[PDB]
């Protein structure tokens, strides 16, 4: 189970979810994940079809906002990210490793300062949860 | 034919349009609220499989529930305010791209059809999926 996206995210709960610190961090990074997904849709929805109808002026300004603010989210995502990952490593680090997973709910030991990564994994973790949605 | 192939398709013919515009990212957004309120409903039911009894559970599961169909609801009608306008206003290049329904697929006699929320999923989804990087 642990080796997947979903796997992993199953078993933090599992392991730190009676520590509610740990719980209110982790739907902060839920949170952080469904807020930089809407900045980035909004934004490529935007890209795609504002050309069809915005000057070049007023279509430039509204590319920076979309950006700038996409951008933010993201570093609030990966920030979250890794604030919660250091907090039950730091609580739970044995557990974690004895389950499989160990430093936390990130698939990488590799890639987890890498950008464009943790937007790949919260695009996996929010598609996974959204498709799994119960009846 | 794929949910966005349509998607784009759409955006080719009425981009232009700032009343289509406007309603299509009315759409959009709804969608991403959808999807978000979902994501953020399914992890509250998974923590808390873990901390209440059958009953609490029960109960917590009917409050999202509901809440659940009136965001449904309230998507639905984004869908339709959209679709219903591009329907009548580019109804024949509709027909002439070969996407005669509008942005969801047409009703079908034959076969089932996608979910509304399953769409919006699939069309979320692959804009994300897409991104610049
Ligand atoms: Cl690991
Ligand atoms: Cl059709």
């Amino acid at each position: 189970a642990t080796e997947t996206t979903m796997g992993r995210y199953k078993k933090v709960i599992e392991i730190t979810g009676h520590d509610e610190v740990a719980a209110k961090l982790l739907e902060g990074l839920i949170d952080a994940g469904t807020r930089y997904f809407s900045k980035v849709v909004e934004m490529e929805h935007r890209m795609a079809s504002a050309r069809f109808r915005l000057d070049g002026e007023e279509l430039r300004e509204l590319t920076e906002t979309l950006d700038r603010s996409r951008r933010l989210a993201h570093e609030s995502l990966i920030s979250s990210l890794h604030v919660f990952n250091r907090y039950i490593v730091k609580e739970y680090g044995e557990e974690l490793k004895e389950a499989g997973i160990e430093g936390g709910i990130f698939p990488k030991p590799e890639a987890n300062r890498d950008r464009i990564a943790i937007a790949d994994w919260a695009g996996e973790l929010l598609t996974g949860i959204y498709e799994n949605r119960h009846r």
